[PDB]
């Protein structure tokens, strides 16, 4: 009921087709129980200006919406959701900000859809991937985009959560492996602790 909950906040508070107001929002309702990560986000979107976007984990809508609000008209945010239940949350939500048009939700597991993003979803390679799913799923999607043939020469991944819960052994590979160069991206609580972080990884091929 968490996430419905999250979305009948939304729906009170924020102003229809305002993408801005619903991660705003979210953040209110969700402190309770985010915008210092959301401009680490934001930054990189629009260095990158990523005309096709892979989210792996949809959750409640926000980090899609975050992100499509940021891309080009006709760029194109794909999301990977296992769980349908909070994949119908993910589309009201990204309706309700207006940014429809530029989403589409792909409900299944990402081990499954992965090999099919090219045949299915008319996909040549990905400019961007965002990572925010299930922690322990973080390396072997990396290692199956690579493998699929999804991954080019200046690929962005950026994964969320990489400290807390904290993604160890996705960090390990792409930071030793000299196919990735990263640049680690602090969270500040309050500006005086880091809690968490990201990692942001550009492909450089397999070598
Ligand atoms: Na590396």
């Amino acid at each position: 009921t968490k996430e419905q909950r999250i979305l009948n906040h939304v729906l009170q508070h924020a102003e229809p087709g305002n993408a801005q107001s619903v991660l705003e929002a979210i953040d209110t309702y969700c402190e309770q129980k985010g915008d210092k990560k959301g401009k680490i986000v934001d930054a990189v979107i629009q260095e990158h200006q990523p005309s096709v976007l892979l989210e792996l984990g949809a959750y409640c809508g926000y980090s899609a919406v975050r992100m499509a609000r940021l891309l080009s008209p006709g760029a194109r945010l794909i999301t990977i959701e296992i769980n349908p239940d909070c994949a119908a949350i993910t589309q009201r939500m990204v309706d309700f900000a207006g940014v429809k048009d530029k989403v589409t939700l792909v409900v299944g597991a990402s081990q499954d859809i992965i090999p099919q993003l090219k045949k299915k979803y008319d996909v040549d390679t990905l400019d961007m991937v965002f990572l925010d799913h299930w922690k322990d799923r973080y390396l072997p999607d990396t290692l199956l985009l690579e493998e699929c043939g999804l991954l080019r020469k200046g690929t962005v991944l950026l994964a969320d959560n990489v400290i807390c819960p904290g993604a160890p052994d996705f960090l390990a590979h792409v930071r030793g492996s000299s196919c990735f160069e990263c640049t680690h991206y602090q969270s500040f609580l309050e500006y005086r602790e880091v809690v968490d972080g990201l990692e942001k990884a550009i492909y450089k091929g397999p070598g």
